[PDB]
């Protein structure tokens, strides 16, 4: 005899090959359930010809007549004497026909669309203090050096004599000029000081109220910046199904009438009803209808598209801006299907675990599930601060000291200009 | 037999359901109300077909007349038999029909605006530190200046050579004046420094300790608004209604002629008729017509609106900026209305107690008044400090500067008249 | 007749009057329960005569013969006509005997020791770094200010010329004193400098050494004075089952064999079992006998006692160490008890909700419930920084300015010695 | 009729029940195991009599004789009838006796000791800026001090009278040379200040501009270590079994020709070959006798221990400093152990997948591996830093305060040579 093997379309299980050769008979199918069906007929003995499903189902009752349908059909009329495919073993399906001993395991998991980190810019450090601030605190630099100027001019005791060595008199003069002026408050704002400190009680006001307020703006900045990267440092992505419980503006997602969205009909969980009562409310929405639409939901939008974890193993890694946040919350199993009470079903499972032992379905795990590179190594670090995040001081650095260059070059020839 | 039970609608009780189809009967309405009543034919075996009441109302007597209006009108004159709604246990209507025991406990509260913190206070810099050490810091400033003058005297290493260019002329000079004594202990309060450096041992003991109470004044200040700035917790003014029968500015307000206003107007607490004396007399500003009406104009105004207790876990719950501020102040029950003198009156009352200690009598308001949740718990980016949080330190800068004028004419003023 | 009205002696409900007298009848008795049915009796008609139940209890199925016990034997034997005491309204005592409506409402809620709020202390400020570190920053002070001395004598750079105005020789000098070179180290430590500033450069690289380990210094004092100011700002109390649900820290506490522990058997919510599973758990130890032996636990260890609303607004009013964290969790009532179909069920129940809408039995609950002053006022608040946690930095400069005065004393006596 | 069922002692999963009484049976044991068996029993109708194994061993085959030892032996010759117990599915038992479909799922993991924070690094403050920031600062100072020589030497204005005690002497002299450029650019790094400040419009725009710079510079390095001392977010130096093939410090560990030992000899995986290569040229440090033994090593050694998955949960749940890197390294899974050839094996097939559809044999686990909890994601205060958190402060500080002496060694034989 030869077994009739039927089998669904699926990636990384029975695809067709990229050839062009049009007369293919048994050659003509790959994958990961080709594999495992050389590698059973290998060690059995047995010689096998793939024949596909038909109506392209796995299989359900469609309540009308209480006929299974799709590849369990076919084993329970004994069209077909195994079942190579991802027929998960479940309730419902192991009363109709005999499952052998599972070669995956697979579970619920979650699609997310991997975090995207924002760039701070390059001046992020302005961030801790509105634009509006960072004006005001400059107009308060050209505002109250202006005021100064006017007061130390006018003032009398600022007027001081500035040789105690020699007594003498009409030698009296300033050190507030408008260029010194700017100086002390410059120099004050960067709490550095300076070599002025004003001598009159009138130009001590205006000094001692500036120094106020530049313990307020200097103690609100560090304040801010520590309240910036605390709130950056404290947060964290979804790395669980109660993280994506509690938060809606994630999106949730499923496949309309699935496995997974049955899941959370029958769940008793408390945190597992109220992920239905999200999918409840908001159907129409967050029930798309199969699992390849619901990637490109994830793709778009800020969807978190509940699917089985075999094939997230195979689109994260063959798409490195996808990711699987959280572990797995059902747990299923693969099996080969074969018809109720068929010799074949001991045998197989003897076979399959064979398999496992000297570590054949490991290495066709990672031969179909692996893909190319996908740059995903991606070391993403945080909350040291680096050139990212606090360049722009380094830039504004430079833009000043090219600037002064250009004023020497002006002092220089404003000099010579006046000795010439 | 099918019983008549009649039912308003009021959401979360009893609702239009709303799919797409145009023929219906008993699946239009979905709820509170009738996941009680489909609990009770579970338990009890009678049979709903939920007749709506006519002309919208609970029940209320005419006071020419002497008849019902509603509910309590068709149970008086047998039209229903059941009367599933929020229909409230009071005294007149137990005259009448036969209620049930209570399956939902409520009262009177008070809706009011969540707060916000967008309005902190133009001086919300001043926060970190009480006002006790904002004033004890200032009189440390003018100990210490004090002691500095007093100190710097009588020690005779204070008093120096100030002719440093020749070598020995008698000439000896204190800089430590009462002006310069306060410009050190005011310089070294704002971390800048004046240009006097205290030169003995005693006056350095003084500027040495005044120098490390200065630090940790400081670093008190910058910490103590680094915990302000990333751990917001926003207050209310009001807290409960003993705290809105002093506050004027915060308005009351409740449905006219409703079962709240009727409450505060019959009652002889002194909180309550301080409540009412505000609320009989003023009108059409404190007091609305319907209760949707009101929490409109809490959400617009500033406004404190008296209504049903479990209304606002209904509306508090999806409208996040609306919250409960107080307790409960009266305290009803909704009872499933009988007939005068009912069978069902006691296999109900058995009924709704078995729902009750079973648990599924408290799972239906967890699944009806309970909506989105919006978890604003977690701390966001702390909102960068503009013109609304520092603020009145250009306050400040503006009265320093403004007063340093005042003494610049003032001294000015003193030495023309002393050069004449 | 007279009605014979069996009831139980709990507290605030009946109760012996504290007098001598000892020839009492019906006037033995006050409390909750006495004011009640002497305004029902009122308002009624009936005449009463008080007979205490003679076997303790309330009433529940002993299980060896069916035969209720307590209140409800009596009441369903017809040796009584009513029950006015907290028989609370359940499913298995409303089959037996018919109860009123309730005159109270009830749940279960937590007691817990009211938060003693931690003294900092007056010198909290020194918290942000250990006493090993403080100690070695004085080390350091002293070693560094010793290093600069030796340096500043050996190495020849330092020795200038303090005549730039004269060209003179033999008067090189240097600055750094002994005394001098502890006001550099101590002037660089508080970060606002001195009139030094090291000439040579071997002095200098012990000056810029100083300058950086001084900024480590401060900045590792603010940056661990806002880690401690804002986890102290973050954490909060326990105010619901679900923070009383995690933390094991916290023991809980229930009456065993009562109707508090019955609740968490049959629950089915998923916070509630949680707590269940503690209980059975550490029994023995988290299972006390009564109401009266889990109020000292509370009052003892760390404790989170699980009763009755009711009887913890009595202990908690006349106890102000002691608090109720959380809210209602079950939700039953009281009610006066009949006989199973009485003629007085009717009447009681529109003659309790008459008390209700003339506000009776609010004012009831607050002669019996309200009791001393009890100075639970206790305006507690937090993080704002006041005298209680940041004082001692006031001792400590009072401190330094006794002693500088008496170093002013001990230089003016050691002057008038030298010149002497 | 009753069957006969094996049962092997293992924690969660069969245990001696204990309260006080002597007479037993059926009633001593508790678990995962009792607590499936008495739902299958449910289901399937049959009864326990749970009798345990001889000889305390799941099942091997001798390798002279030939025989089996404990479940498997007892199953093959049927002295028993199920063994319901962790009897892990493999090749070799799976042709001796017939399993039925798993009921949990399993693997290798690794357990290590949970990251402490006990040790961060001596340099522990150069944390919160990147290694190449504090290299780009260092040479901002080098690179501004140039450009303040440049600048200084050709603007006029920097070029004063240093003689101003005498009115016109022609001397003129710069202050700003490459000694003291350097000195004002480490001088206002830290927020010290030189005694130079320049004084031209050249100078004092690289002045002002590197005062700015520093500003931020010493702002962000106090708020980003203000976000690590609050927030502290421990990793651990091993995150898979890749990364145990390179850490050569941190050792392995198994137990003696366990299942875990069976698979790192027979694999042909790259690591697995790595893995096995220490572990078997190395022994008594690197493999233990028991996993009991085996978790001691990790408590107290720096050990990483391979083992079962499913013990690990059990074991990290109930010792909190104990956590379970990686992830399953395997994959096998524990079966209901049946005769071979038997009825019982299918109808427990059925079975155990009607009690995981229904979600039963998930909430078993749920209830048998989770302990105390331990909520430690609450951040305590932040414990002060000492000489392990700031640390090397003290040693840069030695480490300038010898280099400073063998320069000031070094410039004393440079005059001495000078002015010989
Ligand atoms: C402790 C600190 C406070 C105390 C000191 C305060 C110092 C006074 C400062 C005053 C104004 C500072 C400029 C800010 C203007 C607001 C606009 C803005 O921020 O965005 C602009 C950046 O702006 C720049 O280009 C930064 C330039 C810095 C100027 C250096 C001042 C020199 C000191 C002289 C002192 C006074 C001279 C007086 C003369 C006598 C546009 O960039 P962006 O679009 O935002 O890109 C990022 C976008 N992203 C993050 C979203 C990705
Ligand atoms: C880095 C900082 C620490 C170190 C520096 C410490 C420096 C010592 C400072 C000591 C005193 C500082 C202010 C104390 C105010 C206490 C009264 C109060 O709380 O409310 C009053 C504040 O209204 C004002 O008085 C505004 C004045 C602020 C600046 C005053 C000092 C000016 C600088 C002088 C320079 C030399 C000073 C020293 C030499 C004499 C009333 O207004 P309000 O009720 O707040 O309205 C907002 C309501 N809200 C906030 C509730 C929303
Ligand atoms: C930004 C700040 C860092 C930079 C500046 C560092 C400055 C250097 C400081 C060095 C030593 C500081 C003393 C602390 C010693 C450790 C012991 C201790 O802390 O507890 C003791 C307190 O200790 C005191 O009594 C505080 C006295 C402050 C000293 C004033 C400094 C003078 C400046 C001169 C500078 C050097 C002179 C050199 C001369 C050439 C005992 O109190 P307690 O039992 O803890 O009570 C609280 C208990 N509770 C909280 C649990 C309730
Ligand atoms: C407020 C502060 C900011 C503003 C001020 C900035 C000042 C400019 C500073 C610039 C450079 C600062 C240090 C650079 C360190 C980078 C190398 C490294 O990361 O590791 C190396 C650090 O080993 C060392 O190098 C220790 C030296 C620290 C002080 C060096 C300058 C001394 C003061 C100079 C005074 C003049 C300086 C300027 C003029 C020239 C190797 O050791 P490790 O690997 O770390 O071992 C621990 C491992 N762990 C951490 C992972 C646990
Ligand atoms: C060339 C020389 C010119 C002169 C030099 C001076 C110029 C430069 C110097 C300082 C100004 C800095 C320039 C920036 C512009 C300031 C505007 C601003 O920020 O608004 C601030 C107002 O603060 C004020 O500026 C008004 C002044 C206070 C009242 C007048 C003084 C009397 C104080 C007491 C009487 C005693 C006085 C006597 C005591 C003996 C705050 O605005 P706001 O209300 O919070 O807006 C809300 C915005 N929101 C909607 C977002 C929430
Ligand atoms: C607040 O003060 C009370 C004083 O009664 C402290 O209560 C003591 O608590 C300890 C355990 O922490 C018990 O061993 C003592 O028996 C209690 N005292 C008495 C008199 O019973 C309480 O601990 C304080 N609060 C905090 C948070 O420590
Ligand atoms: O359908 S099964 O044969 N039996 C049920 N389950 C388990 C819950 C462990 C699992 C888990 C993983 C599988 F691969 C198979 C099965
Ligand atoms: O209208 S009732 O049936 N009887 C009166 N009361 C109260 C005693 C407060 C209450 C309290 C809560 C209810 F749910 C019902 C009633
Ligand atoms: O025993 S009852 O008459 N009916 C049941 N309940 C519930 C509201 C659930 C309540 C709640 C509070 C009561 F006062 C009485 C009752
Ligand atoms: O020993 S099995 O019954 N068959 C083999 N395998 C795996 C293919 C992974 C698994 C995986 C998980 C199981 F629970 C059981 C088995
Ligand atoms: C706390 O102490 C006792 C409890 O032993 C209590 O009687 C007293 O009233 C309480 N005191 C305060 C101030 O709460
Ligand atoms: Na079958
Ligand atoms: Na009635």
């Amino acid at each position: 005899r030869s077994l009739i093997v039927t089998t669904i379309l699926e990636e990384p299980y029975v695809l067709f090959k990229k050839s062009d050769k049009p007369l293919y008979g048994n050659d003509r199918f790959e994958g990961y359930c080709i594999d495992l069906l050389r590698e059973l007929s290998t060690i059995l003995g047995f010689t096998y010809e793939i024949r596909l499903v038909e109506d392209g189902k796995y299989g359900a009752q469609d309540d009308v007549n209480g006929q299974w349908n799709g590849m369990v059909r076919e084993l329970i009329d004994h069209k077909a004497d195994l079942a190579v495919a991802p027929l998960a073993i479940t309730y419902v399906r192991e009363k109709v026909i005999d499952f052998s001993k599972p070669f995956m395991t697979l579970g619920i998991s979650i699609l997310y669309r991997k975090p995207n980190g924002t760039n701070p810019g390059v001046f992020s450090f302005l961030n801790p203090l509105s634009p509006d601030i960072w004006m005001y605190v400059l107009l308060a630099c050209l505002g109250v050096s202006c005021v100064l100027f006017v007061i130390a001019r006018f003032s009398p005791y600022e007027w001081y004599n500035p040789h105690p060595c020699n007594p003498d008199s009409d030698v009296v003069e300033n050190n507030f000029t408008l260029l010194n002026s700017f100086w002390f408050g410059v120099g004050a704002l960067m709490q550095q000081g300076s070599e002025l400190m004003p001598k009159a009680l009138s130009t001590r006001i205006v000094g001692g109220i500036w120094w106020f307020f530049t313990l307020i703006i200097i103690s609100s900045y560090t304040a801010n910046l520590a309240a910036f990267l605390t709130v950056e440092r404290m947060e964290s992505p979804i790395d669980s199904a109660d993280d994506l419980a509690k938060q809606t503006k994630i999106e949730y997602g499923a496949v309309e009438d699935g496995a997974t969205m049955t899941f959370f009909k029958k769940s008793k969980i408390s945190t597992y009803d109220k992920m239905w009562a999200f999918m409840s409310s908001r159907r129409q929405s967050v029930l798309v209808k199969s699992n390849e639409e619901g990637i490109q939901r994830v793709l778009t939008s800020d969807y978190a598209f509940l699917m089985e974890s075999t094939t997230i193993e195979f689109v994260t890694q063959r798409n490195c801006n996808l990711t699987q946040i959280g572990g797995l919350i059902d747990s299923k199993g693969y099996g080969v299907g074969t018809p109720m009470g068929s010799p074949y079903r001991d045998k197989i499972t003897i076979a399959i675990l064979q398999l496992q032992e000297e570590g054949k379905l490991h290495m066709m795990k990672e031969k179909w599930w692996r893909g190319n590179g996908c740059p995903e190594e991606e070391s993403k670090e945080a909350s040291a601060l680096g050139v990212q995040n606090i360049g722009g001081i380094f830039i504004v650095l430079a833009a000043g000291l090219v600037l002064s260059v250009f004023v020497a070059v002006g002092e220089f020839l404003y000099k010579s200009k006046k000795n010439a």
